[PDB]
């Protein structure tokens, strides 16, 4: 019952199926085993299968602990009574994390269910040498952002490299516009379908996008994000908004040193740059798992700067949530990720994790339809179709 009293074996359901993260996690649990004296067994499942089978897994005979991530499904499991609360764990580790890390680790009931490990930012990337050479400043506001994009056009540059052939990349622009214009609470209400897609707030997002789109690369729907990132890297575009493990991962080693980012500019004083999509992975304690007390002891080991640094040794883009932690292995993009993500009041989890997976998929074509023809007429059509499909998806 006391974390202190938890002993004996635990199992650990893991979706770390790819070679490198598999190896990193195995090493981490061997270190946790040695330190806590709780012998940890890792049961690995194909990444996609694990998340597809999650509800059945949790209701069956799940492991003592499981890999999961913040957002919609985490909250649903908590309300279902499928997860053990870990307020006791957070009595020990709470001092290591900020308010936003705490919020994403909680259920709607205010109890903790998750111990987070890392995340990465969705931000606006750029080349330092270009900003230096051409006399650009980082824009902190919408007015400054639009003035900069117009200056980039006067200099012959595409302001924002932009691509959506892959479907998901443009969901981030919807997210960031919603977070900047309407706020985090509003965004989450919409993701959970507490607010309908026909809501005026959604209209506001697409109207702002109509202005944004004048500065976004043409023909985005036929462009892979790698090609857009290549345009930024070749200095054909001034900026590109996307996740760090995409844009920065795509750079050659020769060009990476030139890469930097800023957060999406503030639109409102009300919401400033308070919010960001920073998809966060962590660990949960399944109610039906065995040996909870020993599992809590292992979670306490996991909720440390030490555990984060050890797991991320070979990870180039993700960063730990421990408040202000700069691991000795971080590169410059990771250091700035730690600084900016840490400033956030809340971090959303990207659309595909803040809403249900079926809804984020539905949104892919509808956003593509907007990008092909960003008019008031298509906005109305997109809002109606989105609401139509939500009504059948949400139940």
């Amino acid at each position: 019952m006391s974390v202190s009293d938890g002993n004996g074996p635990i199992t650990f359901g893991s979706n770390y199926s790819d070679e490198a993260p598999k190896a990193a996690f195995a090493s981490l649990m061997q270190q946790a085993t040695t330190s806590t004296t709780v012998p940890v067994t890792v049961n690995t499942t194909d990444h996609n299968t694990f998340q597809n089978n999650i509800s059945n897994y949790l209701q069956g005979t799940p492991d003592s602990l499981a890999t999961w991530f913040a957002g919609y499904r985490l909250q649903f499991f908590a309300a279902q009574g499928l997860l053990t609360p870990i307020d006791d764990v957070w009595d020990k580790i709470g001092g290591t994390f900020n308010d936003a890390a705490k919020s994403l680790s909680k259920g709607l009931d205010g109890h903790y269910y998750l111990v987070p490990l890392y995340n990465y930012p969705w931000v606006v990337f750029y080349n330092k040498s270009v900003f230096q050479s051409k006399g650009y400043e980082v824009p902190a506001s919408w007015e400054a952002f639009i003035a900069l994009a117009r200056k980039m056009q006067s200099d012959g540059l595409v302001p924002l490299a932009f691509a959506d052939k892959d479907g998901w990349p443009a969901l981030g622009t919807f997210d960031i516009l919603n977070l900047r214009i309407n706020g985090y609470d509003y965004h989450i209400k919409l993701m959970k379908h507490e607010v309908p897609w026909t809501d005026p707030g959604v209209t506001k997002v697409f109207d702002q996008w109509r202005e944004l789109a004048a500065y976004q690369q043409k023909g985005a729907n036929g462009r892979t994000w790698q090609d857009a990132a290549k345009a930024l890297e070749n200095k054909q575009a001034g900026m590109m908004f996307q996740g760090s493990n995409q844009v920065a991962a795509n750079y050659s080693a020769k060009n990476l040193p030139d890469l930097d980012f800023f957060v999406f500019p503030a639109i409102n004083p009300q919401y400033g740059t308070d919010y960001m999509d920073a998809p966060t992975d962590g660990f949960i304690l399944p109610k039906k798992g065995k040996n909870a007390a020993a599992a809590k002891k292992v979670l306490q080991y996991i909720g440390t700067a030490e555990a984060e640094a050890a797991f991320l040794k070979t990870d180039h883009w993700d960063v730990g949530l421990a408040n202000g932690l700069i691991a000795p292995t971080y590169n410059d993009i990771q250091k700035k990720s730690v600084a900016e993500i840490g400033k956030c009041k809340s971090v959303s989890q990207f659309m595909d994790a803040d809403t249900v997976p079926d809804m984020a998929n539905a949104m892919i074509k509808l956003i593509q339809q907007f990008i092909d023809q960003p008019t008031p007429e298509t906005i109305a059509t997109v809002q109606k179709s989105a609401e139509d499909q939500a009504k059948t998806i949400f139940r």
